[PDB]
């Protein structure tokens, strides 16, 4: 056999950006601080998995081709023990790669600045998502936070930040998704509580009771 050398493959498959300053500013704060109800993490996760839910299902009254992709509009929860992830999987309606990088990595400031700015004049942090933010609260329990997409107008999509100022992005060719957004959080080793049954229903009972979709444990 010979040894070819692939000195250049078809595009770079794995690309690193730095966050706009003032959403890693929200990040350093968000994962280094002390906040006594970090549960609120999960009601944010939901509140956005949601909207994305919203967003399918309007575009469904006017196309229902946009649920080939996926008819049931539903919230999973899957705690991991063993891995010490959380992981929420909806078949809303997902984000091309030109908005994964963007609203998570840049048109985020705005939202993180008027935040950190009403931190300043005495807000607290579970008042994260009035200002449209709400998806860095993941940061009070987990160490480092993975987003799988897929959207219908594009291929799946990884985001990956561990709040060092930087996420990538990378085509993710794994368990495909059909439509929507997984979120798997790897959990800071003080914050396991949120993989067991007793608690994560406690918490959805207490915060998300009245979201318009299924939302499903699976232990
Ligand atoms: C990465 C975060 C921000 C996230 C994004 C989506 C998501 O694809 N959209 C698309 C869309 C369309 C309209 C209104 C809102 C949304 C949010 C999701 O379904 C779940 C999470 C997890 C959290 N928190």
């Amino acid at each position: 056999g010979h040894m070819p050398e692939e000195v250049h493959h078809g595009e770079e498959e794995v690309e690193t950006f730095a966050f706009q300053a003032e959403i890693a500013q929200l990040m350093s704060l968000i994962i280094n601080t002390f906040y006594s109800n970090k549960e609120i993490f999960l009601r944010e996760l939901i509140s956005n998995a949601s909207d994305a839910l919203d967003k399918i299902r309007y575009e469904s009254l006017t196309d229902p081709s946009k649920l080939d992709s996926g008819k049931e509009l539903k919230i999973d929860i899957i705690p991991n023990p063993q891995e010490r992830t959380l992981t929420l999987v909806d078949t809303g309606i997902g984000m091309t790669k030109a908005d994964l990088i963007n609203n998570l990595g840049t048109i985020a400031k705005s939202g993180t600045k008027a935040f950190m700015e009403a931190l300043q004049a005495g807000a607290d942090i579970s008042m994260i998502g009035q200002f449209g933010v709400g998806f860095y609260s993941a940061y009070l329990v987990a160490e480092k936070v993975v987003v799988i997409t897929k959207h219908n107008d594009d291929e799946q999509y990884a985001w990956e930040s561990s709040a060092g100022g930087s996420f990538t992005v990378r085509a993710d060719h794994g368990e495909p998704i059909g439509r929507g957004t997984k979120v798997i959080l790897h959990l800071k080793e003080d914050q396991t509580e949120y993989l067991e049954e007793r608690r994560v229903k406690e918490v959805v009972k207490k915060h998300s009771q009245f979201i318009g979709y299924p939302i499903t444990l699976y232990l």
